[PDB]
């Protein structure tokens, strides 16, 4: 192990840049040369491949998003195509390729190891999903929480005092953890996700039973896999009346800058995924687990929700 | 256990709110009336307790601060003071104390359960030291560490472009994880934390030895723990010139809106303290340990750093 390269891949997300400085200095630091490869997969096509210095990477850890770009390459589902992505990294000596993404990054991440065993491949979680296996927490979530936060917060601070229901969708793709840990953080009266079946006419039944008894507003958040606001609000009038802010969040949520829970985990699986290079390893994804720091096979990785949590979010609106 | 009384003690720290909130509702939840204990154990004493209603903790989630009061009550070292207080709650009814604090707040919550087998004790770590046993993480921690980033960004932009060193103090009290954490994040060249025999010469000798080596600004995070932030501006001329920013952060960092982290993690434990009143424990700090929610004795509490997360920190920075 002498040459490194490293990509990321699919939506974007906060600590994707904390990721890829991580692992350019961990692997300088042992001697091992860095090639940033531009534009994700694309790229690894294109051969749009080059070597990073320290100062490369400075004045990234803050930084929003990727400065290595991302692209969609459906095409990369494909033998033929990958062989040629697969040369332009045997052509350079490129032993190792370290993956910044989604559970698809990863995929051709995996392929790339079977149909070549001189490549090493490490997936780090950097999505805002939470949807990952062997890893409790992805690398964007914390900072997307928080982004959710202070947009509800807004909200509230630039309505007026008539409109008294704010329903907000979040970015889960087919998790309701951002749903959960977002609704339970701006003290939501309902949340709606995937794993629970959700019942409109019990939540109405809610905001009737609630706000003719005379709070201030209300607020639905929904997990985007569930549904769209717009689908919720049309649900919502088929019982009682609201007809008020539905806030359409969106890709806000991938923008800005990382906060520390995800600088400190980026960095963290950035260094990691840079050790087991080093210790010969392979198709494996990097995570955190039980607040210890680990790695899980792309096999296990392909082959949970707090009910309790859920739970207790309502427990806590009145 | 029908009354639960609740009450915050020692420096705020973000989500003490958001943790009263959770026991609020959950015991009203489970149909047990709540009684608001103000001014910390000094309120205990005056005998400023009142009863809570769901309406009571609305609109708190998001504060900042503790809306009960906190005191310090040195005399609550006394046997004999203790005794007044312990009858303020005998009198009313009064079968279970909840504190949201420091391990000095779980102190007089020790005591009290000891010299009262009637009252139930129960102890969340409110605090942004992170310096409780059986918790990984105390909530004010995450609030904490991206209040320090976020004053280091302010400081970074507010400056002119010669001072090119920031020696920043971070409130620790004697534990070493929010330097390290906050340091990590902000890409400080040096971290200063009492678990580290600090090397004032090779400190020097790596600004001077990266500076006029060309960068924008280097950065030091101190933990208070280790030293003042005048004190090692002092230590550090003697050896090399700098004389530039020295920001003493202090108490900002202890004020603001509880992150995402803090809310659920307040929450969690809120309602976590609520069920062990109801499963009849007792003299018991609640926290998470290894991802899961966990009971832990106070006697265990009275009677760690991650070196390697230290050593990674420095191999990021060039």
């Amino acid at each position: 192990m002498k040459k490194i390269a490293v990509l990321t891949s699919g939506g974007d997300s906060p600590g994707m840049n904390a990721a890829v400085r991580a692992v350019v200095r961990t692997a300088i630091y042992n001697e091992i040369e860095v090639y940033g490869v531009y534009h994700g997969y694309q790229g690894l096509l294109n051969d749009d491949i080059h070597k990073l210095e320290l100062g490369s990477v400075g004045d990234t850890i803050q930084r929003g998003g990727t400065f290595l770009y991302s692209a969609r390459c459906p095409e990369f589902k494909e033998q033929e195509v990958r062989k040629v992505a697969i040369e332009n990294l045997r052509k350079r000596g490129i032993e190792g390729l370290v993956v910044i993404g989604g559970d698809g990054s990863y995929r051709g991440a995996q392929r790339i190891s079977e149909e070549c065993k001189e490549i090493q491949t490490i997936g780090i979680p950097g999505t805002i999903d939470n949807d990952i296996n062997g890893t409790d927490f992805t690398i964007g979530f914390d900072t997307a929480l928080n982004t959710i936060i202070g947009l509800v917060d807004k909200i509230r601070d630039t309505a007026s005092s008539h409109a008294r229901t704010f329903i907000i969708e979040a970015m889960g793709r087919d998790c309701g953890d951002l749903a959960l840990w977002a609704g339970l953080s701006v003290g939501a009266e309902t949340i709606v996700v995937p794993e629970v079946k959700t019942d409109i006419k019990e939540i109405a039944d809610k905001i009737e039973q609630g706000i003719k008894r005379g709070k201030k507003h209300s607020i639905v958040l929904v997990a985007e896999g569930c549904m769209t606001a717009q689908d919720c609000q049309k649900e919502l009038s088929q019982y009682i009346n609201v007809d008020n802010r539905v806030s359409v969040l969106g890709h806000v949520q991938r923008g800005g800058s990382p906060t520390g829970a995800d600088r400190v985990l980026a960095s963290r699986l950035g260094g990691y995924a840079v050790d087991l290079l080093m210790q010969g390893e392979t198709a494996k994804g990097v995570g955190i687990k039980n607040n210890k720091i680990v790695a899980t096979s792309f096999d296990e990785i392909f082959d949970k929700f707090d009910y309790s949590l859920y739970e207790l979010a309502n427990k806590l609106s009145i």
